Formats: structure tokens, C-alpha cells, sequence
């Protein structure tokens, strides 16, 4: 395991995650170059960072569900060679309805460059400590669409409100948000900034 | 951990698991009873029997995605339980259709006793090596119909080979198939059959 860097898992001990790019289960329709492990993979500081927000468990019965952290930047060019691919409509109603293919490296959903690459970037939702189930938060994991704004409208008052509540929980812990995505945070005084690593998640 | 159990990733290298059971993409609508962390765990034996059905990559070019492993009884409770609510039809439709809630446990889809909890069984499928994407097998993990039979008709022959493919790699590596479910396989000389284990997937 790469230094400063850590399995988050062994850290933040009750947590349910689900490597999104180390499964099928993503926009691209099979795990990312570069995961081959469905393990959330982190910087020692995100990890003490997402160990205070998933203490925030104090607010209104949530839990965390991991995404994302570190990425590759191989994955990062794996999802860019795939935005460059034509469209076999596979993912399209469920990921990006609404975009075509050819916008994502435009309207910036797929970028060259991911904060995900220096390892503090981390992609959650929370779920209801009370009942179990997933928040509801209005538009799914890597939308990529309007809808997937933090400030969106479209998206009912609860859905809104949950957002606010998942930012609000990051923002406390350390994290900065990001008004495309409601999802994404970044540890705002990260260790390894203009650092892109391209070591395997695994 | 529980003695001659392991995580199974730390064995089987490069393997693209996901524990269904420890993300809310499962029958149930939520991680079971048990299921924390999202990794597949179980018997030394499962994994050195695993590795040799892993080692047949050599046959189409495939890849062993983990679904479930060893499963804590308090799991199959939780699943005992469900199947005891009332239809809110929020999985029905993708895991159980054609058939009700009510018979759940006498067709035998839910039993009170679960090969998982004695941590030899495991639940998988193969993946193309060449291609990366899930190979065709008719019907999903937890389809609970005659369709996930091995034996079944209805799906097509390409599907029914399949099966046959992950069947024939498993039974070629020490473990015993299931008729009633492609993806059920328990290790044939397991260490603990009689035994029942109850810890959790942490």
C-alpha cells in the first residue's frame, strides 16, 4: 500500500460501502482500469476526516456509503477513452440521459484532470441509522446531469434538504463540496495536492 | 477474524468482488443482518479451491466475480424475517417475480439453514477476460425462479452453456454445484460442515 495512503474500510469500521468502479455497476458499464478491488482506498488524513463526518451520526441517523476515494489516473483515462467510444445506449437512460456521449469531456462530467487522483477526493451518500435505507438524494451516483447539482431544482424539498444535510455533515468534517455534484468532496487541506497518483486500487 | 476463515480478496488477488449482501443491492432492499464490510469472507479451504477454479482462466477467458461467501446465520435470519413482511413490491419485480413472499420459504428460496453459514459455499459468476464484461447466464444473482435452475429451459444456449462453463470450472476444482441456483457452489470436503457460524462480515 502506497504511503500516506490507507484502506479506509479498517478505519471507518461500520461502514457499507460498494466500489462503484470496481464492479459492473458504473456509467462505463465495467470496473474501471485500475480496480481490482472493491475497496475504498484513501489518504491516511481523508480517512481521519471521514471518520469525524461519519461520526456526524449525531445528525439525523445517518450512516456513509463509499463510492469512490483515490483513483488512478489510468481510470481517470479509462473513463475519458470511454467518453471517446460511440454509444451503445448500454448505460445511457441510467447515467447520462439528457447528455450525449461526445459532451462529457465539455460539459465537464469527465474531466482529463480528477481531485480523485491525489486521494482526498471521496464520493458517499448517507443512509438512515434508524431504518437502514439509502437516503433519498434526487439523482443517483454519477448522474451527470443539472440534477445532480447541489443547487438543483427539480428535486423535491426532502431531496434538497438531504443534500444540504450530507454537505453540511463533509463541510463540518473537513471536506469542501462541489456545486455539479452533490456527491463529491474533497478534503480541503489535503496532503498530496498537484500529486496525481497511478497506483492500482487492489 | 474467525479461525480458518480469511478475507478472500487476500487470497484471490485479483478478483472484482461485490458483496451484494453488504450493499442495499440485494433481495431484501438492504444490507443483511451481519454484513458490514463490503469484502467476501471465508474458509481457508474456500479460497484455495477458489484459486484453483480462479486459475482456470484458461478456459473461454474468464474472470470469478464474488457475490456471497460465508453468510452468519443472524444473515439468514434477516432473510427469514423479510421473507415473513408484508409485499411493498420494491424488489419483487427484479428478484422474485412469479413468485409471492408468502411461499418464499417452502419453495425453498429462504431456508431456515444456509451451506453459507458452515462458510464453504459461495456465490459467483465469470466474467470475460478478453472482452471485460459479465458473461450471459439468463437470469441474475437471487433470480429465486426456475429460470436460475441449471437444468432450466427459457434460456438460451448460449446461457445454458455458460452455466455449464462456471459449473463444470467449480466442480473441476473441488466444490459441488447446487441444481436449483447456477451461482451455488459449496466447497465438497468443507472443514466445518455441523457448523453454524454467527459472526459478523467485518
Amino acid at each position: 500500500m502506497e504511503i500516506g495512503f490507507t484502506f479506509l474500510d479498517e478505519i471507518v469500521h461500520g461502514v457499507r460501502w460498494d466500489a462503484k468502479y470496481a464492479t459492473w455497476d458504473n456509467f462505463t458499464g465495467k470496473p474501471v482500469d485500475g480496480y481490482e478491488v472493491n475497496r475504498i482506498v484513501g489518504t491516511y488524513e481523508l480517512a481521519e476526516s471521514l471518520l469525524k463526518a461519519k461520526e456526524l451520526a449525531a445528525t439525523q441517523g445517518y450512516g456513509l456509503l463509499l463510492w469512490d476515494g483515490y483513483r488512478p489516473k489510468r481510470a481517470v483515462n479509462c473513463f475519458m477513452q470511454w467518453a471517446a467510444q460511440p454509444e451503445n445506449n448500454l448505460t445511457k437512460e441510467s447515467y447520462y440521459p439528457n447528455i450525449d456521449r461526445t459532451e462529457m469531456i465539455s460539459k465537464g462530467y469527465v474531466a482529463s484532470k480528477s481531485s480523485h487522483s491525489r486521494g482526498s477526493a471521496i464520493d458517499l451518500t448517507l443512509y438512515r441509522l434508524d431504518t437502514g435505507e439509502l437516503v433519498p438524494m434526487g439523482s443517483r451516483f454519477d448522474f451527470m446531469d443539472e440534477r445532480s447539482h447541489h443547487a438543483a431544482n427539480g428535486i423535491s424539498c426532502n431531496e434538497a434538504q438531504n443534500r444540504r444535510r450530507l454537505r453540511s455533515i463533509m463541510e463540518n468534517s473537513g471536506f469542501e463540496a462541489y456545486s455539479l455534484e452533490w456527491w463529491h468532496y474533497v478534503l480541503r487541506d489535503e496532503p498530496y495536492p498537484n500529486s496525481y497518483f497511478d497506483f492500482p486500487v487492489k
